[PDB]
């Protein structure tokens, strides 16, 4: 069932521009993933204004982050609109929106003339690729109301998508799972993550939680705002 895809040339070029723009500020990948989560939540929220049963799959509007130090994984899960199988392929593997092309041109000129680029990344919502600054593999699990749950996975050299054999476990939404590089093990530390989530979530309009422990050890979702 697993279908293999090559990234579109432009996406390969875009990944490299992003990586180089944020190379000395890797922590920004988290800000971009939170921003993506927020936007996805805003979208399902707007859809609920016109579709009564829009939230049926998962009545919560949240962003939940968990570290799995013992598995070397960082998970960022939102209960936003999600993506159908076709949207996974299109959004992650091609220059989907008319605007991505715009970002690509603007990014190239800005990078050429020394103008700041981190803002452009956030403006066009193409920050996902910055996850490759800290991860050897990025996995995206998503569930949209119009489709079944699928998994997209990539080490940046190609990507594949398969129907999730685990069924509908998200309800609705998306999980970004990062298999962290050795040099990035710091992001597996709850304290580093909380501090970062807190620094990048005060502006978000949705509640953001991190699976944290107290220690007898108490494990639960801690609100960062
Ligand atoms: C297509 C929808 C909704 C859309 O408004 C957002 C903004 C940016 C999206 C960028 C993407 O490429 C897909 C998603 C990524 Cl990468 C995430 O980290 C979280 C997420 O929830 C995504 C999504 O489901 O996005």
């Amino acid at each position: 069932k697993s279908e293999k895809f090559a990234f579109q040339a432009e996406v390969n070029r875009m990944m490299k521009l992003i990586i180089n723009s944020l190379y000395k500020n890797k922590e920004i990948f988290l800000r971009e993933l939170i921003s993506n989560a927020s936007d996805a939540l805003d979208k399902i929220r707007l859809i609920s204004l016109t579709d009564e049963n829009a939230l049926a799959g998962n009545e919560e509007l949240t962003v939940k982050i968990k570290c799995d130090k013992e598995k070397n994984l960082l998970h960022v899960t939102d209960t936003g609109v999600g993506m159908t199988r076709e949207e996974l392929v299109k959004n992650l593997g091609t220059i989907a929106k008319s605007g991505t092309s715009e970002f690509l041109n603007k990014m190239t000129e800005a990078q050429e003339d020394g103008q700041s680029t981190s803002e452009l990344i956030g403006q066009f919502g193409v920050g996902f690729y910055s996850a490759f600054l800290v991860a050897d593999k990025v996995i995206v699990t998503s569930k949209h109301n119009n489709d079944t749950q699928h998994i997209w996975e990539s080490d940046s050299n190609e990507f594949s998508v398969i129907a999730d054999p685990r069924g509908n476990t998200l309800g609705r939404g998306t999980t970004i799972t990062l298999v962290l590089k050795e040099e990035a093990s710091d992001y597996l530390e709850l304290d580093t993550i909380k501090n970062l989530v807190k620094k990048y979530s005060q502006f978000i309009n949705f509640p953001i939680y991190v699976w944290s422990s107290k220690t007898k050890t108490v494990w639960d979702w801690e609100l960062m705002n």
